[PDB]
C-alpha cells in the first residue's frame, strides 16, 4: 500500500500546472485539479484540508 498523492517530488522540471489533468475535490473546502493547484493550495491550506478527491469534494 501507501497513498502516493505527493505533491513534492514531482514539482520540477516544469510539469504539474496550468493545463489540469485532473477535476480533483478537496476535503470540504475546494474544487480544483491541476497538480499545481492542488499541492500549492493544501500547501498554504492551514493543515486541515484533507482529500476527497474523487470528482466532487
Amino acid at each position: 500500500q501507501g497513498a502516493q498523492v505527493d505533491c513534492a517530488e514531482f514539482k520540477d522540471p516544469k510539469v504539474y500546472c496550468t493545463r489540469e489533468s485532473n477535476p480533483h475535490c478537496g476535503s470540504n473546502g475546494e474544487t480544483y485539479g491541476n497538480k499545481c493547484a492542488f499541492c500549492k493550495a493544501v500547501m498554504k491550506s492551514g493543515g486541515k484540508i484533507n482529500l476527497k478527491h474523487r470528482g466532487k469534494c
